[PDB]
């Protein structure tokens, strides 16, 4: 009955819960979300997983498995009735509105509506202000967390949410721990995220996870041997923990300890083989490694040096190709791979690789960006074919046109624009691409009369028709 999962719906979108918090699945990879939730919940104690099988069951759903969906919330009540509290029922909410949700969706609504009964009779013996949901700093730590995992475009609500907690325990652990992290993750340098940071690991003194997160600010800030002070603090307690080994890895791996970083790396690998994020860092290790042998020889090895050249790179292709196969959404391996065959003049691999990640739809717009980006870079200075590098630097600001890339984007298409002028009138593809980045920088006359050319050429076009359109708006 279309009628009853509308009416019972409309109690749904009151809750507080993942599936109310605007999480959208097109921001993410969802293989890799759950690759490092998993990872995250490794040999960590029990009563620390409660958000994470939370988020868990959201991501499952997401994936078209809402039975592993209802294994997550079995485990997060499980873990709720393990803490024995008079803070229970309070703490069962999020809990609670997952399972009314997944429920839902699999067309079992008289559950789902046990677990709205139970929700709202909470809100109501509580006297809350609202039906169906209660103001909780513990909900709002939790939403934090759901975000901050939903990748860059949640971290400034992510923020939001950890300070609203903070507004109520401004010395509560956890809150401060999710708090700094965000604003680290904001910092990607800046370093606002020290002082925060400080604190947390001063509220966490057995904490590894935020302690690796320090170390790494304070290496970003050339605090070095601070921040290895505190990767040695923590490697004992480590050793089966992936999650926070990789991020150890990547401090030894930008202080140039290869060996130590790859130490590390084994290690998360043989907890969670299936990891394409694990086997991408791998590959990021030999690859920087070679880069530097190649470096201090001036691009000729001999000897050892030729030989050591020679194994990194075979590893590096082997990894990034691991990492591809365990996620074919991983997109950072495609580009990794194919820009190492670029490089190594192996252009028509470069191509396959390439040509692969260019067809890939489900994968979010900022890998899009970049993929687009580096085949334009590909086709500029190695192909030589200055019009398929525009039109692809023109897709790049098409997908996303506020980036850290936007200027690079911007002055590349002038220039190669600029020299298709030397011999021969602007193609279509030049047009476009100066309409495009003329009407972006706010020059409307100038845009206007690069899209009226475009068009002159293409009449039928409805890009330039849409781009005329709107041009004709402005003054």
């Amino acid at each position: 009955s279309e009628i009853r999962k509308d009416t019972l719906k409309a109690i749904l979108l009151e809750l507080e819960c993942h599936f109310t918090w605007n999480l959208l699945k097109e921001d993410i990879d969802l293989f890799e979300v759950e690759d490092t939730i998993g990872q995250q919940l490794e040999f960590l104690t029990t009563k620390s997983r409660l958000a994470l099988y939370n988020l868990l069951a959201y991501v499952k759903h997401l994936k078209g498995q809402n039975k592993d969906a209802l294994e997550c919330l079995e485990q997060a009540e499980e873990i709720i009735q393990q803490e024995h509290s008079d803070k229970e029922e309070v703490r069962s909410l999020v809990t609670w509105g997952n399972y009314a949700w997944v429920y839902y969706h699999m067309d079992q609504l008289e559950e789902a509506q046990k677990y709205t009964g139970k929700i709202g009779n909470v809100c109501k013996k509580l006297s809350s202000p609202s039906n169906y949901k209660l103001e909780c700093p513990e909900t709002d730590c939790e939403k934090g967390w759901a975000l901050l995992k939903f990748g860059g475009k949640y971290y400034q609500k992510a923020k939001a949410a950890f300070e609203k907690a903070l507004e109520v325990e401004p010395d509560n652990p956890e809150f401060n721990i999710g708090y700094a992290i965000t604003v680290y993750r904001l910092d990607d340098v800046k370093s606002f995220s020290l002082g925060p940071l400080r604190k947390a690991v001063t509220l966490n003194p057995d904490n590894s996870y935020i302690k690796v997160f320090l170390a790494l600010k304070l290496q970003d800030v050339h605090a070095e041997a601070e921040g290895e002070k505190y990767i040695e603090e923590i490697l004992d307690q480590i050793s089966s923990q992936p999650y926070v080994l990789r991020y150890a890895a990547k401090f030894y791996r930008r202080k140039n300890s290869w060996n130590k970083a790859l130490e590390l790396l084994k290690k998360a690998l043989e907890v969670t083989p299936t990891s394409s994020f694990l086997h991408h860092q791998m590959g990021l290790c030999y690859r920087a490694q070679m880069i530097q042998i190649k470096k201090a020889t001036h691009n000729r090895p001999k000897g050892k040096d030729k030989l050591k050249v020679d194994e990194l790179i075979s590893s590096a292709i082997f990894h990034f190709k691991a990492a591809m196969e365990r996620d074919s959404m991983f997109a950072f391996a495609y580009t990794d791979l194919a820009n190492m065959y670029a490089e190594g003049g192996q252009y028509s691999n470069a191509e396959d690789i390439f040509r692969k990640a260019l067809r890939l739809e489900n994968i979010t717009d900022d890998h899009k960006h970049q993929i687009h980006y580096h085949y334009g870079r590909f086709q500029e200075f190695h192909r030589k074919s200055e019009n398929t590098a525009i039109h692809h630097y023109l897709e790049a600001l098409k997908v996303k046109d506020r980036s850290p890339l936007r200027t690079k984007l911007t002055s590349a298409l002038k220039k190669l624009s600029t020299k298709r002028l030397c011999h021969n009138a602007l193609d279509v593809q030049s047009l476009s691409a100066l309409g495009f980045v003329y009407k972006l920088e706010g020059e409307k006359r100038q845009a206007a009369e690069y899209y009226e050319k475009a068009q002159k050429i293409d009449p039928e076009n409805a890009e330039f028709l849409t781009a005329l359109c709107e041009l004709r708006l402005s003054i």
